[PDB]
Order: C-alpha cells, then sequence, then structure tokens
C-alpha cells in the first residue's frame, strides 16, 4: 500500500476506503476529504479501524493512535494522538473538486462539467470513477431468458422480476449464455447475434460488465511547440489534391499535438490520409472509438496509400464486421488502423485520433497509455454527437465538456479548421453554418432546390420511452408518391422505434441520427418525431441534416429549428 496522492502527488500510505477506485490521498488532502464528505474509511497497510475486539468504529475522525495501533474514543489508551488533527490524517511521509467527483452519482450534467474543468490527475480520477460507476449500473438490470424462438431474426423474451429492463436499442449490447454478443429491437422482438447461433430456449442474456482498468497517462500530453518539423520528413513532391493541407501538415510537425475541427464533408479523412503522403516515411497509427470510424479511415487509405504497408487490427472478440482489404493484426505495418479498446502497446511517428467528439476522457487517456508518439492529431467536430453517457439524466452536456480535446476546440479554438463543406447543398450548409459554426462554414455546392421542410407535429406515441410519430411517417409516404426520385432516400429520425415503423411503412433504409454520423447519402428524409431536448439537440440536428449530398426532406416538430432551416417549405 505505497503510492502517490491523486491530488498533489505527495507519497502516502493512505487510500480512501469509501471511494470506489480507492485513490491514494496524502495526510493533508485525505483530511480535507474525510472532513468534508460522508467518506470516513481510510485504508493504510491495515484499515483505520478500532483494534479493540468487537468494536465497529471505522470513522477516521472518531479514531486515535495508541502506540502503533488504532482505537476509538471508548477504547483509546491515555497516551493517544487523534488520527484527524491540524488539517492532516496520520500516515507515512507527512480538493473541493475531488470531493464532488468522489461522491457524485454521475446522473447530473454538472458532474461531467467538473470531470472536464478539473486538474489533469482529477480528470483521470473522474474518468475511472465514472466508468466504474457505469459498469456497476449494468448489474442493476434484469436477466432476459428465451421463452420462444419465432425465426432466425425474431424471438419472445422472459424478463427478471424485481429488476428493471434495459433499453432495447443497438447501444445496449448483451452477452448470451457463452453463445456470443447479441442485440434487440421492437410481443415480437428482433434478435441479432454478433455470431450466428440457433437460439435455444432457456438461453439467457446479460449486459457484459467489463472490469475498469486504472488510468495512468494524461488525457492530453503537455503541449510542445517546435521551431521546425520534428522527427518527420516532408515530401517536396506533394500531390495537388493535398496541396490545400500543406500548411496544416507542417503545423502538425511543429507541435506535440494538434486539433482539427472539420465540419461535415470538409475533408477530415482526406486530411488524415494526406498527412501520410506528406510525411511518407512516418509510421502512422489511425485510431477512433468506433469500428465504423476506423473503417472509414481504411476506405480513404485504400485509395491513396499502399495496401501492403496497411493493417487493420481486429480484437479476437469480434463484435461487428469491419474492413477486410488490409492484412489483419499485423501491428508491424507502417499504417495501423485500430479502435481505441483494441490498441496494442506500440510507438508511432504520428497518431491520428478521428471522430474526437465521440471520445471520452477515459479513451483520450488509453490512447496516451498504449501509444507513445512524436505527434498526436485529434480530428473531429465538437458540433457533432458525443459518446452516450448512460448515467446522465439531468441537464444537457455542452460540447466543451465532451472531452479534453473538445474543451480546447471550444475555448482556445482548434489549431486547424476545414471551412469548406463539399458534400451538402448550400441550403443545408447555410443552416448549420449559422446554427453551430458561427457563420464560418462555407458551401462549395450550389443550392440544390431539393431541400424541403414541413412543420407537422402529428401524434406522438411511445414504445416504452423511444418515440413514434405515425402521422409524420404518413406525410413522408404521401410525399414519396409525388416525388418518386426520393425512393432511394435514407430515412433518419432521432428514435429507433420511429425508424422501425418507417421501415415497415416506407420500406426505406433506416438510420438513427447517432448511427448516421460520419455517413453520407444523396437523399435524406428526416422526421423529428418529438419536441424533446433529445430531438432538438442542435448537435444531433446538425448531424441529421448534414448527411445529404443532394436533397433532404425535414418533417419538423420544433418551430424553432423549423424556422432556422433555410429550406423550401411544403404544404399538407
Ligand atoms: C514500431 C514499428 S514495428 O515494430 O511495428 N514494425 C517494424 C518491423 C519489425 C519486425 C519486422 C517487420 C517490421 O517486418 C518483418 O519483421
Ligand atoms: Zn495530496
Ligand atoms: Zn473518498
Ligand atoms: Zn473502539
Amino acid at each position: 500500500a505505497v503510492g502517490a496522492c491523486v491530488l498533489c502527488n505527495s507519497q502516502t500510505s493512505l487510500r480512501c476506503g469509501a471511494c470506489i477506485r480507492r485513490p491514494f490521498l496524502c495526510c493533508k488532502c485525505c483530511y480535507d476529504h474525510v472532513i468534508s464528505t460522508s467518506h470516513k474509511l481510510v485504508l493504510s497497510v491495515n484499515p483505520y479501524v478500532c483494534n479493540a475486539p468487537g468494536c465497529d468504529v471505522t470513522d477516521v475522525t472518531q479514531l486515535y493512535l495508541g502506540g502503533m495501533s488504532y482505537y476509538c474514543k471508548s477504547h483509546k489508551p491515555p497516551i493517544s494522538f487523534p488520527l484527524c488533527a491540524n488539517g492532516q490524517v496520520f500516515g507515512l511521509y507527512k480538493v473541493t473538486d475531488f470531493n464532488a467527483i468522489a461522491t457524485c452519482d454521475w446522473t447530473n450534467a454538472g458532474d461531467y462539467i467538473l470531470a472536464n474543468t478539473c486538474t489533469e490527475r482529477l480528470k483521470l480520477f473522474a474518468a475511472e470513477t465514472l466508468k466504474a460507476t457505469e459498469e456497476t449500473f449494468k448489474l442493476s438490470y434484469g436477466i432476459a431468458t428465451v421463452r420462444e424462438v419465432l425465426s432466425d431474426r425474431e424471438l419472445h423474451l422472459s424478463w427478471e422480476v424485481g429488476k428493471p429492463r434495459p433499453p432495447l436499442n443497438r447501444n445496449y449490447v448483451f452477452t448470451g449464455y457463452q453463445i456470443g454478443e447479441y442485440t434487440f429491437e421492437k410481443d415480437a422482438v428482433v434478435y441479432r447475434g454478433t455470431t450466428t447461433y440457433k437460439l435455444n430456449v432457456g438461453d439467457y442474456f446479460v449486459l457484459t460488465s467489463h472490469t475498469v482498468m486504472p488510468l495512468s497517462a494524461p488525457t492530453l500530453v503537455p503541449q510542445e511547440h517546435y521551431v521546425r518539423i520534428t522527427g518527420l520528413y516532408p515530401t517536396l513532391n506533394i500531390s495537388d489534391e493535398f496541396s490545400s493541407n500543406v500548411a496544416n501538415y507542417q503545423k502538425v510537425g511543429m507541435q506535440k499535438y494538434s486539433t482539427l475541427q472539420g465540419p461535415p464533408g470538409t475533408g477530415k479523412s482526406h486530411f488524415a490520409i494526406g498527412l501520410a503522403l506528406y510525411y511518407p516515411s512516418a509510421r502512422i497509427v489511425y485510431t477512433a472509438c468506433s469500428h465504423a470510424a476506423v473503417d472509414a479511415l481504411c476506405e480513404k487509405a485504400l485509395k491513396y496509400l499502399p495496401i501492403d504497408k496497411c493493417s487493420r487490427i481486429i480484437p479476437a472478440r469480434a463484435r461487428v464486421e469491419c474492413f477486410d482489404k488490409f492484412k489483419v493484426n499485423s501491428t508491424l505495418e507502417q499504417y495501423v488502423f485500430c479502435t481505441v479498446n483494441a490498441l496494442p502497446e506500440t510507438t508511432a511517428d504520428i497518431v491520428v485520433f478521428d471522430e474526437i467528439s465521440m471520445a471520452t476522457n477515459y479513451d483520450l487517456s488509453v490512447v496516451n497509455a498504449r501509444l507513445r508518439a512524436k505527434h498526436y492529431v485529434y480530428i473531429g467536430d465538437p458540433a457533432q454527437l458525443p459518446a452516450p453517457r448512460t448515467l446522465l439524466t439531468k441537464g444537457t452536456l455542452e460540447p466543451e465538456y465532451f472531452n479534453s480535446v473538445c474543451r480546447l476546440m471550444k475555448t482556445i479554438g482548434p489549431d486547424m479548421f476545414l471551412g469548406t463543406c463539399r458534400r451538402c447543398p448550400a441550403e443545408i450548409v447555410d443552416t448549420v453554418s449559422a446554427l453551430v459554426y458561427d457563420n464560418k462554414l462555407k458551401a462549395h455546392k450550389d443550392k440544390s432546390a431539393q431541400c424541403f421542410k414541413m412543420f407537422y407535429k402529428g401524434v406522438i406515441t411511445h414504445d416504452v420511452s423511444s418515440a413514434i410519430n405515425r402521422p409524420q411517417i404518413g406525410v413522408v409516404r404521401e410525399f414519396l408518391t409525388r416525388n418518386p426520385a426520393w425512393r432511394k432516400a435514407v430515412f433518419i429520425s432521432p428514435y429507433n422505434s420511429q425508424n422501425a415503423v418507417a421501415s415497415k411503412i416506407l420500406g426505406l433504409p433506416t438510420q438513427t441520427v447517432d448511427s448516421s454520423q460520419g455517413s453520407e447519402y444523396d437523399y435524406v428524409i428526416f422526421t423529428q418525431t418529438t419536441e424533446t431536448a433529445h430531438s432538438c439537440n442542435v448537435n444531433r440536428f446538425n448531424v441529421a441534416i448534414t448527411r445529404a449530398k443532394v436533397g433532404i426532406l425535414c418533417i419538423m416538430s420544433d418551430r424553432d429549428l423549423y424556422d432556422k432551416l433555410q429550406f423550401t417549405s411544403l404544404e399538407i
């Protein structure tokens, strides 16, 4: 039990026994913690507990030292010093924010605000504590058991009594029993095995609670600015395609780390892959939280970089189908594409972390711990969607609080900004530029005259809490008959239950706003479904309308966002 203080690094024998992570706290900090919170169990070699037989005094403020032993006020010998005196807790080698991180239930937005405005070591304490709290919460849900097997994609489930039922969306991944990971959608339920298996009756499913490893590396390394490009060797022969990013690629070699804010369709993949063509000898590890973000980087690399110098790292516990054109699990290749949780312990000349709004501080820290690099480039957009915070139910998490990188991009600004959207028709670019980009995003395409908006509240029904608006889907069905070109549109809504209804009624492929992020489609049909804080989130709204290359039909519930859409209004 010999470690360093999470608040001031001072070496100590003390750990908080009431904290779920049991942080090492020094004499002067440990006191400031026990004296201000319900946390009174202090751990050393032995806990600070009354040594008198059958005594239940564990509160450090009610204990004293009797020689080399610990006793309460009722058992202490005449010659005994209190454990808590003069701003310190007795220990070898002799905070308001730490108390709030240590005691909070992570259900308030203010908990996440603090976990991002605090000191660097407190961001790791916050990130570990949050993730451990999120896992112990997965145990609170009831066990689903197979009652009947309808077919290869449908079954009926028997839930546990006394324990609540977890939300049934793709976000919540189950573990069958060890028959593989499984997912559910809406008494006929749709089952989806990450592995194909003849669903047996009696088999059960649990949300896999994974052990939270402690954090060691910071979320962001200390910034270093250099007079020249360091450890990287630029080409003089640089393809005209990537000439627009040359000044920014040099900025990347003259700093330890750099932030790139790239609104939708401004060239993030192009910038990331073009950085390899600019430093041709440099080993680049490409990382992101999701398999789809890593796969999008592989698709752009397949087009510009040699396939023999690339490798897609796939964890043996495969959950979804990912990129198959590179040699798999060769961490020895010059270009390594890998999700954060699968990263090996290696080194790199450049580390590119894409879709930075989806990262948590836990992920930022894991990347710094597994990858030791000369340069780190963080690419994403704080105006796009963050990682879901399953415990957060009160308050809204603002972009400057998503993670350390997003905090920097929203306060000091990003080091680099891609200001030209090449994907969207001008109507959409002008709407999101004013909405989330402070009028700094510019349109490359002209107005398509195929961006429509309809103010139609319809009727809101609910599959549990996931919302449906059948009259909004009815308006879409009516529109499709009059606009058959839109037969090829992707249907998007903020709710998976709305999507299930629209899939059966319209037959269009379906995507939630959160799963559509990073993807593009010629035509998009968006139904807002509700006027909630979720369906009105400006970041979700921004993602939803920036998926479209040619046209979009927005069936709106919120007068506010409807009025902001610079689209042609439709009647009915
Ligand atoms: C951080 C660089 S690395 O260790 O991942 N790649 C270098 C390398 C090492 C051994 C090899 C090889 C390439 O090809 C044959 O055997
Ligand atoms: Zn301390
Ligand atoms: Zn504590
Ligand atoms: Zn006692």
